[PDB]
C-alpha cells in the first residue's frame, strides 16, 4: 500500500498549514476507492504516483491551505451541454484539486453518484466528496497512466490539469511559473521519498 511510505508523518510535513478540511485519513479512505491509485508499476512508480498527484494539489490548494478558489467566472461553459449548468451554481475551482466547470462537476457527480451538477458546493463542504473528485480527475482523465508508465510523465499529468493555461506559455510567464512550481514541488516530494522523480518534468 502506498500508505507504506506517504505516513501520517511525511503528509503533515508537506501540509504543515493545511486547512482541516483536509486530513491524511480522508485521502486514504477515499482512495481506497480507486485501489490502482498508487499500487501499479514498480515501487518507484507508486511513490512518483504520490508525489506527482500532492505535488500538483500543492500547487493548486496553496498547501492545502485553500478550499475554494480565491476570487475566482461562474466557469458555466455553455457550449458543453451534456452537463446542464444549474442556475445560480459556480463551477469555480473546488477541492484539493481545484476542479472547476461543469463539464467536469458533470462528469464526476455521474461517476462518482453525486449531485456535483445541481450542488457543486458539495466538493467544498464535504471532505470525502472533495478528496474523491481529485482522485477521480486523476484517474478518469489519465494523469495516472502518464505517470506511472515507463517512463514516467510528469509533464503529462500537468497538461491534463491545466495545459492551456499552463503549458507552451512563455518563460517567467504566470502560467510557466505556476507549470514551474508544480515542477519543483513534485520534485521535493521525490526527494522525501528517495525517488527519482524521471526527466519528462515540463511542458
Ligand atoms: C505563481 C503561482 O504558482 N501562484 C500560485 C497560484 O497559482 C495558486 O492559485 C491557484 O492557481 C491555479 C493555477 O496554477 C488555479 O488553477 C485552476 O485549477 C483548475 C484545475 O486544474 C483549472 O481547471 C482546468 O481548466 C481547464 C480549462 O482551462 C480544463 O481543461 C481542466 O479540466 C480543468 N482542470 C480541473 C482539475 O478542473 C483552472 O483553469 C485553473 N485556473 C487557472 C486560471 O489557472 C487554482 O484555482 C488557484 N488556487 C486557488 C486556491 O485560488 C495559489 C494557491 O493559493 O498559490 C500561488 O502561489
Amino acid at each position: 500500500s502506498w500508505t507504506s511510505f506517504v505516513t501520517p508523518a511525511v503528509f503533515e510535513g508537506w501540509f504543515p498549514n493545511r486547512n482541516p478540511f483536509y486530513t491524511y485519513d480522508g485521502l486514504v479512505s477515499a482512495s481506497n476507492g480507486y485501489p490502482e491509485f498508487g499500487t501499479t508499476g514498480s515501487l518507484d512508480d507508486q511513490k512518483r504516483e504520490l508525489a506527482a498527484f500532492l505535488g500538483n494539489i500543492n500547487q493548486a490548494s496553496g498547501g492545502l491551505q485553500f478550499i475554494q478558489e480565491q476570487n475566482p467566472s461562474d466557469y458555466c461553459d455553455t457550449s458543453s451541454t451534456q452537463y446542464p449548468c444549474a442556475a445560480g451554481k459556480q463551477y469555480y475551482g473546488r477541492g484539493p484539486i481545484q476542479l472547476s466547470w461543469n463539464y467536469n462537476y458533470g462528469e464526476a457527480g455521474a461517476d462518482l453518484g453525486l449531485d456535483l451538477l445541481n450542488n457543486p458546493d458539495l466538493v467544498a463542504q464535504d471532505s470525502t466528496v472533495a478528496w474523491r473528485t481529485a482522485l477521480w480527475f486523476w484517474m478518469k482523465r489519465d494523469c495516472h497512466g502518464a505517470i506511472t508508465a515507463s517512463p514516467p510523465s510528469f509533464s503529462g499529468t500537468i497538461r491534463i490539469i491545466n495545459g492551456g493555461l499552463e503549458c507552451n506559455q512563455p518563460a517567467g510567464s504566470i502560467g510557466n511559473m505556476q507549470m514551474e512550481n508544480r515542477v519543483t514541488y513534485y520534485t521535493q516530494f521525490c526527494q522525501t521519498l528517495g525517488v527519482d522523480p524521471g526527466t519528462d518534468l515540463r511542458c
